[PDB]
Parts: structure tokens; sequence; C-alpha cells
DNA sequence: TTGACTCTCTTAAGAGAGTCA
DNA sequence: TTGACTCTCTTAAGAGAGTCA
């Protein structure tokens, strides 16, 4: 098992490396009508990625590092929250994204919460649109909206009520 | 099946079918700290189901029915909006509960959007909490909340900007 | 120890189709 | 014809693990 002292080093080696992806800024709705700016750090489209970075999917990398020569492997986003409990009310913990930009590894870009309230945020009226969320959005979620129903409810008949 | 009035014929007989389902009242949260009432359509939790309905998942049902001698089959909450597109922006619709309960086969509990505004209604705020789903929730979403995020946004060093 | 690939799995909102009687 | 079961698949937010040099 890794100590906490290696576990810092892995986190450490890890913000080194993500610090010198290429930096983005992109214009972003708050809510509320406003514009807000962040400042994404993207994994590269392709290999090479960075030290200690591999992609096992379209968009799904993985950061390794070896320690006393046993290999040790976690999804990319994790790496921050390595030092947090890894569940909450019986629910396995995730690396959320605030920005929404799955290919940002920016810390200050994600949380450590369940897959549900991870997938929430996709709705969310944003920091100046009304969000409650307690750790709270960066951004509105890229969903929020009137959204795109094709058909409203309705019966041909009269044998239900609401 | 294919010509129209036989589509209306399998929506007449599946409205006959599930307004026989036990009726069940249930009061929900609406947003903005007020509570309203919804009277949902239950399909049995065991067979039988009703005339035309079998099981296929744990809260997955079928409606199936024969025509020209031939049987067609429908996922049990698609049947009242056979004569609705079937995709939007190149996205599948699908039946969405308006009610979040998945035995329930009320269609004014049901509407027909992509799967992502489905999923969304489970954070929606609620209609006197401000949702703004053109068609309107019925219910603040079962998941709307502050959450529960173990970590937030975070950096060791000083690498990283938001 | 490291890079660049390969594969399958989870979750919770949803689906389609076959085997028997 | 109708009923009661069986099985796997889709999506988009997320994961773990093997092979080879
Ligand atoms: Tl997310
Ligand atoms: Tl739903
Ligand atoms: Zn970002
Ligand atoms: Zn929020
Ligand atoms: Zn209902
Ligand atoms: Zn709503």
């Amino acid at each position: 098992a890794l100590t906490n002292a290696q576990i810092l080093a892995v986190i450490d080696s890890w913000e080194e490396t993500v610090g010198q992806f290429p930096v983005i800024t992109h214009h972003v709705p708050l809510g509320g009508g406003l514009q807000g700016t962040l400042h994404c750090y993207e994994i590269p489209l392709a290999a090479p990625y960075g030290v200690g970075f591999a992609k096992n999917g379209p968009t799904r990398w993985q950061y390794k590092r070896t320690i006393n020569q046993v290999v040790h492997r976690w999804g990319s986003h994790t790496v921050p929250f390595l030092l947090e409990p890894d569940n909450i009310n019986g629910k396995t913990c995730t690396a959320s994204h605030l920005c929404h930009n799955t290919r940002c590894h920016n810390p200050l870009h994600l949380c450590w919460e369940s897959l549900d309230d991870n997938k929430g945020r996709n709705w969310c009226p944003g920091p100046n649109g009304g969000c409650v969320h307690a750790v709270v959005c960066l951004r509105q979620g890229p969903l929020y909206g009137p959204g795109a129903t094709v058909a409203g409810p309705q019966q041909r008949g009269s044998h239900f009520v609401v």
C-alpha cells in the first residue's frame, strides 16, 4: 500500500505534468445571462499525452506510476482526490467536471462526488442563475434550458386524471 | 400496426387496460416549499399485469398486440406516442416520467423527448421552484438539492487558475 | 519503469427481441 | 392469440485491468 507521503508525491507529479498541458481559455455562460471565463488544462488529442498518461478510451485516460517495483494506475481525473474518502452515502465518488470539458484535467475544475450529483450538474442553471450545489458550479450546465420535448402529456379518452 | 386507424386502436386499447390499473395517490414536492398531488396508474408488481402487458425487466414492461395475424410489441410507456416522430435532432425520443414513478403508466404523467431531457428532469427544481421546461414538470426532481460532494476543487501547488 | 495500445465494466434514465406454454 | 418468462442493447456521465517491448 502506498503511504500518504507516496500518495502526496503522486499528486504532486500529476499536478506538475498536468500544469504543462495546453491551457485553453473558454468563455462560458454563468446563468442569469452572464458570461464568465474558464481556463482548462486540456490533455492532447493523441499520443504522447504527458508523462504517466495513456488513453484507455475515446475520452478516458489513466495515470500510472511505478513505486517500489509495483505499478499503480488510477483514472486520470481521480488523482487529485486520492487523499479523500472514495464513497459517500453508499455511493462511489467520481471525478466531476465543473467545466463540463472532458479533456480538461485542471484540478480547480473538478470535484469529487456521487455519479448522480456529477450528472445533475449538466442541467444546473449556474452560479449566477440559481445553482444550489453546496460545492458551487463554475458555469451553467450545457443541457440547462427549455428542452426539446416532442409531445407532452395527453390522452385520447377520459380514463385518466393527473 | 401500419395504418393510422390501427395505431389509434392500439392507443385506445392501451388506455382502457391502463385505466384499470390501481390509482395510487402520491404527494410530491413542487418546489418553492409547495406540495402537490399526483394520481399514478401503476402496473402491478407481479403477473398478471393486464391484457397485452408483460415484464421484460425489473422495471421494464412491453405492450403486445396481434394485428394482421402478426405480433407487434412496444415498450409499455411508448404507446401514447406512436403517432409522433420517434427522433428529434437525431436523438431517439424516449418516454419520460413526469411523476418519476417507473411503474406508473398514466399518459398524463408521460412526455416524449430525448434521453438527455428525460434524465435532466431528475434535477429540476420543479413547477413552483423555477422549472423552465417548455413541457412543464409536474414535480421537483427527486435528485434536486445541494448534493453531497466529498471534496471540492483544489490544488497542492501553484500551477493552476480557475 | 514506461508508453501506447487493447479489452470490459458501472449507473440509472431508457430500449429491442427470443423461448416456451 | 395471449401470457409469462428469458436475454442483451443504448446513452453519457463515469471506471478497472491486460499485453508487449
Ligand atoms: Tl459532469
Ligand atoms: Tl424520467
Ligand atoms: Zn476545465
Ligand atoms: Zn449547480
Ligand atoms: Zn405517475
Ligand atoms: Zn422542469
